């Protein structure tokens, strides 16, 4: 724990960083994730951490946020670090490159990065041989309370959006626990203006139904993921959409394209989305608004800028049913993950909560 997690975060990860650009990185630390070259996870999921929710248990709240592994190749390891569950992607119908490098960026003085990936994606039907290959080991992980979410992508030169996430449903729906629509990539023009509620509506009804349309065992919850950047009237048209439609749950939030004040990183002004420490609170008050805005009905996954338990119960007290992390593995290895679930057990005593569901949404009922 505390040992190779100071090694981690003082030594190791700084190391990697100085010797590696960002994506040579992430392409490694997918290779050694895929392979088991892991440190021991020793933390030991308490029942204090279980969850139920989205039709399924999940041994502990703290999941891997897509774009790590974007193509299925990892999820093993990815168990194997601790986390309770795991979303791949994003994937799109056909495979394409994703913008030219260089397209990630670190800002270390933030805490943070910028990645323009463009949604780089070896496509549908190779990621359904991938998960296919594993698919029965995957049913024991989840029936043992560690869930598979699949994370819908649509291709560049797309005609039609919901044709795209329709075929991703089709394909990778009956492989998935959940699937998670992304209207809210920066990095692909025009996709997060299907945020808007007409288009919206008429997106996920034509999902909804293509999901209704799997044979039951194999339908899997829908989710739809939004931007942190968005105005009051998108929130509260996402809302209604989501309770008139029935979508099962909200992920909140993807990158933002805005800059807060303050960043002090040198590569601050790259275009794409940010992630990490300055997207943290914004991520958590939009958490806040549309937990609200859904009466506290719709299960709400929140993702950005968490590092540590305090990050995680912050956003589980404003709304989040599960939480995620992506850029903080980045800067302090596999051992983050340990951290943050031992920290959110203390967290969670000291406050005096039986377990992580008696924290859902706390804030709003004070
Ligand atoms: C390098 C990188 C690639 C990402 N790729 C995807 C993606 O393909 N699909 C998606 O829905 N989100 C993607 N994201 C967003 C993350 O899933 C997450 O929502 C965001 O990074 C905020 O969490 P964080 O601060 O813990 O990283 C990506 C983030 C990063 C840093
Ligand atoms: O480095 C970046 O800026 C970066 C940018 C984008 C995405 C990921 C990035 N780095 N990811 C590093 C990482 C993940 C997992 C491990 C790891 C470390 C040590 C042992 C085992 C493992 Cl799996 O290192
Ligand atoms: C199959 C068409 C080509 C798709 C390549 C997508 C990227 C695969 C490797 C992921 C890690 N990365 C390249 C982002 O550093
Ligand atoms: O959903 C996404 C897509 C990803 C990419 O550019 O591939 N970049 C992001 O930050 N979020």
């Amino acid at each position: 724990a505390t040992g190779d997690e100071r090694f981690y975060a003082e030594h190791l990860m700084p190391t990697l960083q100085g010797l590696l650009d960002p994506e040579s990185a992430h392409r490694l630390a997918v290779r050694f994730t895929s392979l088991g070259l892991l440190p021991r996870a020793r933390f030991q999921d308490s029942d204090m951490l279980e969850v139920r929710v989205l039709g399924h248990k999940f041994r502990n709240p703290v999941g891997i946020a897509a774009g790590f592994d974007k193509h299925g190749e990892a999820v093993d390891g990815l168990y194997k670090m601790g986390f309770g569950f795991v979303e791949i992607g994003s994937v799109t119908p056909k495979p394409q490159e994703g913008n030219p490098r260089p397209r990630v960026f670190r800002l270390p003085e933030d805490q943070a990065v910028i990645n323009r990936y463009g949604f780089n994606s070896h496509g549908l039907s190779v990621v359904e041989h991938r998960l296919r290959a594993r698919q029965q080991k995957q049913a024991k992980l989840t029936e043992d309370g560690l869930p598979l979410g699949v994370n819908l992508g649509k291709n560049k030169t797309s005609v039609d959006a919901a044709e795209d996430y329709a075929e991703g449903v089709r394909v990778l729906g009956p492989l998935a626990d959940y699937l998670v629509v992304n209207v809210s990539s920066p990095n692909t023009a025009g996709l997060r203006s299907l945020q808007g509620k007409a288009e919206l509506r008429r997106l996920l009804t034509k999902v909804l139904q293509e999901r209704d349309g799997l044979r039951r065992v194999h339908r899997p919850a829908v989710l739809v993921k939004i931007a942190p950047d968005l105005t009051s009237q998108d929130k509260e048209d996402i809302a209604s959409v989501v309770k008139e439609l029935g979508i099962d749950g909200l992920i909140v939030t993807n990158t933002t394209v805005s800059r807060p004040a303050g960043l002090q990183g040198a590569l601050r002004s790259e275009t794409g989305g940010l992630s990490g420490k300055p997207l943290r609170d914004l991520s958590t008050q939009t958490i806040r608004e549309m937990y609200a805005l859904t009466q506290g009905r719709v299960p709400i996954i929140g993702v950005g800028g968490v590092s540590s338990g305090q990050d995680a119960l912050e956003k589980i007290r404003a709304g989040a049913s599960l939480v995620q992390l992506y850029t903080a593995l980045t800067f302090w290895g596999p051992p983050v993950v340990g951290k943050v679930k031992r920290e959110l057990e203390a967290l969670l005593k000291e406050q005096g909560f039986g377990g992580v569901t008696d924290a859902i949404g706390a804030d709003h009922r004070r």
